[PDB]
């Protein structure tokens, strides 16, 4: 069962989407990060083992809860309906030596929409 999230005093201090670098560049270019097969977008409050790329969600922008309708199961797991990318605070990436270029292209589409990015 899931309960609402509808005050900014209820969101952790991080909210976090675990991914991959290939799907990174998917999710900047088609300008949202979408529920795909289920029906919220998993968030971990600050994943699967193999995520390398940390989507930081802006918990403190004036329009969050104007863009987005959150919800918290009991397992303290964050759903949320699709996650437009102006709402991403900050793109961790673990790099790899293989992903040098994809790199340079979220480098540059992150720039060109004002998210930093930083590489660990
Ligand atoms: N992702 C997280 O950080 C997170 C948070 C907490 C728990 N979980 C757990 O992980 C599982 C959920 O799997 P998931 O979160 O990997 O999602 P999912 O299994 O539904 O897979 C959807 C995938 O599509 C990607 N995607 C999203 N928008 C996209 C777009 N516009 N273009 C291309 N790709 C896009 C997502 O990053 C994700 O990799 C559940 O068991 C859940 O409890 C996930």
């Amino acid at each position: 069962v899931l309960v609402p999230i509808t005050e900014a005093s209820q969101l952790p201090q991080e909210l976090i989407h675990g991914t991959n670098l290939q799907s990174v560049i998917k999710i900047i270019e088609s300008g949202a990060i979408s529920p795909m097969s289920r029906n919220h977008v998993h968030l971990s409050p600050g994943m699967r083992s193999s995520s390398n790329v940390y989507i930081f969600i802006d918990c403190h922008s004036p329009l969050f809860f104007q863009t987005l309708k959150m919800f918290r199961s009991l397992n303290n797991v964050y759903l949320s309906s699709s996650i437009p990318v102006e709402l991403i605070q900050k793109v961790v990436v673990k790099g790899n030596l293989k992903d040098e270029e994809k790199l340079d292209t979220l480098r540059r589409i992150l720039h060109e929409r004002n998210i930093p990015l930083e590489k660990i």
